[PDB]
């Protein structure tokens, strides 16, 4: 299992105990860890901090202390915007100049891989033809990384991709079936799903639809949006489950109507330490004061109000029955955006720290010519102990076994890996 976990660089702008520093990096909570954000400058990988270059080394050097952890580098997020990809993607030049510049940037800092996080192919700005080039850029990372491995003799660097729950967004851009077959792993961003963009009450991310919703709106949820991922070509241990270590606010139209669904008149006020109307970092709401905290049945996720203040977030039993479900759906593990988001330093919801996070790390520790001519059966993955292939009239599959169970040819099964006999 993945624990995908973001870090971000402007974090370290937070004031007082919000501010998250290198010291306050975990190199053995998360299994991926994921830097947002860099830019582009000229068709080439850049820095978007004046520091970076600095952070890059410090973030890298947690490989000494845990030689097991991945780091890649993402590029994009909210504030990039779209004109820079849909500029680099359009000819096959400027893909070019990327390409080679990305190798060098991630190889020159240390970096096992890249994270393309742009928001969104196809959406605001991004034409309609930017989703076939975004498949068309996948396509030429995987190539070039793969040459790279080569020649280079080292490790083929990872390429990772952070990717929608809307299908709007996910129509607009993504080939699911092509991207998917390149692409390492996939971070689904199953989060932002309702927020004060809308005129009422929702849940930044619910596990599953309410009763009550109709039409596209049964879909905004992250069961919906794993099976939409599974179905239209992703490979469910390709598929990383992203979780919020935030919630999403709102100013309520009137402090009697608390629901679910409730009128509200626009985002709720900012947090102390995030001063973003609309969302609170798990520290901000996880030790709300005097406030009434409720779980919505139909959906497994909690929210909390207080006054005409509501918000929608995630905490400790929800990331709970969320890996369940992951685990439940054979998923490659969690995402988590974001560290600084959860309470890293244990100031604030008496938890320790990363409750949030360390919740996800402990619930997850619980060819095409090969099937011919053989029979129809189950067989090993040689490169993988929870891992087999199953072969359907000369047609291979790959399948994964349960969390916590291994692949044996004695039963063509997966069971429980051999029992010790009191060893050291």
């Amino acid at each position: 299992a993945k624990l995908v976990c973001y870090f971000t660089n402007w974090a370290q702008y937070r004031q007082g105990e919000a501010r998250f520093l290198p010291k306050d990096l975990d190199p053995s909570l998360c299994t991926h860890l994921i830097y947002a954000f860099a830019g582009m400058t000229n068709h080439q990988l850049s820095t978007t901090e004046w520091n970076d270059e600095t952070l890059y080394q410090e973030f890298n050097g947690l490989k000494k202390m845990n030689p097991k952890l991945k780091t890649l580098l993402a590029i994009g997020g909210w504030n990039f915007g779209t004109q820079k990809f849909t500029d680099m993607v359009a000819t096959a030049n400027n893909r070019q100049t990327f390409v080679n510049s990305a190798i060098r940037f991630l190889r020159k800092y240390s970096f096992d891989g890249l994270d393309l996080d742009w928001e969104y192919p196809g959406s605001q700005g991004s034409p309609a033809v930017d989703k076939e080039r975004f498949t068309t850029l996948v396509q030429d990372l995987a190539n070039a990384f793969q040459q790279e491995a080569q020649t280079s003799g080292k490790e083929r660097l990872l390429l990772s991709a952070a990717v929608p729950a809307g299908q709007t967004y996910v129509d607009a851009g993504y080939e699911v079936d092509k991207i998917a077959q390149n692409l390492d792993f996939v971070n689904l961003m199953a989060y932002d799903f309702h927020g004060s963009w809308e005129k009422v009450t929702g849940h930044n991310s619910p596990l599953y639809k309410r009763q009550e919703e109709s039409g596209a709106a049964a879909s905004l949820n992250v069961d919906a949006a794993v099976q939409q991922w599974l179905q239209k070509g992703t490979p469910a241990s390709k598929l990383i489950l992203g979780m919020p270590t935030y919630g999403r606010s709102f100013t309520l139209a009137s402090s009697s109507d608390t629901r679910v669904g409730a009128p509200a008149t626009g985002s709720g006020t900012p947090g102390p330490f995030t001063k973003e109307g609309g969302m609170l970092a798990y520290y901000e709401v996880c030790s709300w004061k005097g406030a009434t905290k409720q779980r919505i049945q139909d959906q497994k996720v909690p929210y909390i109000f207080r006054d005409n203040q509501w918000v929608g977030f995630d905490d400790v039993e929800s990331f709970k029955t969320k890996v369940s479900y992951l685990k439940q759906k054979g998923l490659g593990g969690a995402m988590v955006w974001a560290l600084d988001l959860d309470d890293f330093a244990g100031f604030s919801c008496n938890q320790g720290r990363y409750p949030l996070i360390q919740t996800l790390r402990q619930e997850l520790s619980l060819q095409d010519t090969f099937c011919q001519g053989k029979a129809d059966g189950l067989y090993p993955n040689p490169r993988e102990r929870s891992s087999f292939y199953s072969c359907a009239a000369g047609r291979l599959f790959q399948q994964s076994c349960p969390t916590g169970l291994v692949f044996s040819n004695s039963c063509k099964c997966c069971t429980w890996n051999l029992v010790p006999r009191g060893s050291l």
